[PDB]
């Protein structure tokens, strides 16, 4: 929309207030423009037609209940941006500045949030399995993720090249949630996952075995569901990516931690240097130690640590 850009403020899925950049035209739109060519939140009102309608509000005052991920949706989609272009300079997922629109309410009682290829949608939940999901800022950054390596690495989403798709979007999704200093940790989905239960989480970096994801790659799934496991063989990915960062011994193989900023930096350059659309488990590690080398060189404790971690891990 045209209009002029001001400020308002809302309550959050969590109960939590702040402020989110609007736009002034009759109504207050849900259309940020200070990032970019802007941030744009749409309403599904409970129909699985895609975007649905500018989110549009009277007042600027994003208080009522059914307003709560809209402006989750919005802001979190604001700090992603924000992180890959202050942490890895890119603009945008496409890395020109294209416009990020998200679509919130989507379906009824649905526990779950995507990518589709051209927008984020976020359903309500069931309330009890899930809440709102674009209340997880680690889920907004998860699936904005998910539009950085479709326009880099485009890896395909099924077997190993898929489930290398669903790690970096929860590595970069538990990066942001760091970066954002939202009570971080490496867990997927915490802050949504059942709201009667407490401690529990979709899925475990530290360890995806809690809830039964394999953390070895002699544990790898080889059936069919899930488009040939993508978010059970995720934690083999994720237990090495957790090992280079925090360190650790896994299976008798010791792993010195080098930290996350530099597990970020050399994930994002593996990921926009050199994974392709078929890229495999191995050939993943050879890309994390290439880009490794590239950043702190071929002897560096860096290069050591993530040869260390695949090898904990058993790939390759
Ligand atoms: C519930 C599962 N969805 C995801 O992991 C998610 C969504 C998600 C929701 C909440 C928190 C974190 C992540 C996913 O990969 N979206 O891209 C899922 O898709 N399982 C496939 C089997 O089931
Ligand atoms: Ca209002
Ligand atoms: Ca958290
Ligand atoms: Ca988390
Ligand atoms: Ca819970
Ligand atoms: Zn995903």
């Amino acid at each position: 929309i045209t209009g002029t850009s001001t400020v308002g403020v809302g309550r959050g899925v969590l109960g939590d207030q702040k402020n989110i950049n609007t736009t002034y035209s009759t109504y207050y739109y849900l259309q940020d423009n200070t990032r970019g060519d802007g941030i744009f939140t749409y309403d599904a009102k409970y129909r699985t037609t895609l975007p649905g309608s500018l989110w549009a509000d009277a007042d600027n005052q994003f208080f009522a209940s059914y307003d709560a991920p809209a402006v989750d949706a919005h802001y979190y989609a604001g700090v992603t941006y924000d992180y890959y272009k202050n942490v890895h300079n890119r603009l945008s997922y496409d890395g020109n500045n294209a416009a990020i629109r998200s679509s919130v309410h989507y379906s009824q009682g649905y526990n779950n949030a995507f990518w589709n290829g051209s927008e984020m949608v976020y359903g309500d939940g069931d309330g009890q399995t899930f809440i709102p999901l674009s209340g997880g800022i680690d889920v907004v950054a998860h699936e904005l993720t998910h539009a950085v390596t479709d326009y880099t690495a485009g890896l395909i989403y099924q077997n190993e090249s898929g489930a290398i798709n669903e790690a970096i979007s929860d590595i970069f999704g538990t990066l942001v949630e760091f970066y954002a200093n939202k009570n971080p940790d490496w867990e997927i989905g915490e802050d949504v996952y059942t709201p009667g239960i407490s401690g529990d989480s979709l899925r475990s970096m530290s360890d995806p075995a809690k809830y039964g994801d394999p953390d070895h790659y002699s544990k790898r799934y080889t059936g069919t569901q899930d488009n040939g496991g993508v978010h059970i063989n995720s934690g083999i990915i994720n237990k090495a990516a957790y090992l280079i960062s925090q360190g650790g011994t896994h299976y008798g193989v010791s792993v010195v931690g080098i930290g996350r900023d530099k597990l970020g930096k050399i994930f994002y350059r593996a990921l926009t240097q050199y994974l392709t659309p078929t890229s495999n488990f191995s050939q993943l590690r050879a890309a994390a130690v290439q880009s490794a080398t590239d950043l702190y060189g071929s002897t560096s404790q860096e290069v050591a640590s993530v040869k260390q971690a695949f090898d904990a891990v058993g790939v390759k």
